[PDB]
């Protein structure tokens, strides 16, 4: 399994938790106890946002973001599968606008 550390000091979530290649990012932490943002939970909007510091995903049933917000890190994690260890920021909806 992956190992995704979650940040946000805002919201202060500072937590590592570990993510099989076949669960989403949101489930495994909202399965885990995390509290992160979501609506939707398909990959259609912005409000689960979270950015990469560090590593991959899989994140190809979203159909929100634009390439030049792919290339800066941001991922939807309602529907992003780690493919490496990962360091996220969380609740970057804000980030986009
Ligand atoms: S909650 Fe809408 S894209 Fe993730």
């Amino acid at each position: 399994m992956y190992k995704i550390q979650l940040v946000n000091q805002k919201e202060g979530i500072d937590v590592t938790i570990q993510c099989a290649g076949d669960q989403y990012i949101l489930d495994a932490a909202e399965e885990q106890g995390v509290d992160l943002p979501y609506s939707c939970r398909a990959g259609a909007c912005s409000t689960c946002a979270g950015k990469l510091v560090k590593g991959s995903v899989d994140q190809s049933d979203q159909s929100f973001l634009d390439e030049d917000q792919i290339s800066k890190g941001f991922i939807l994690t309602c529907v992003a599968y780690p493919t490496s260890d990962c360091v996220i920021q969380t609740h970057q909806e804000e980030a986009l606008y």
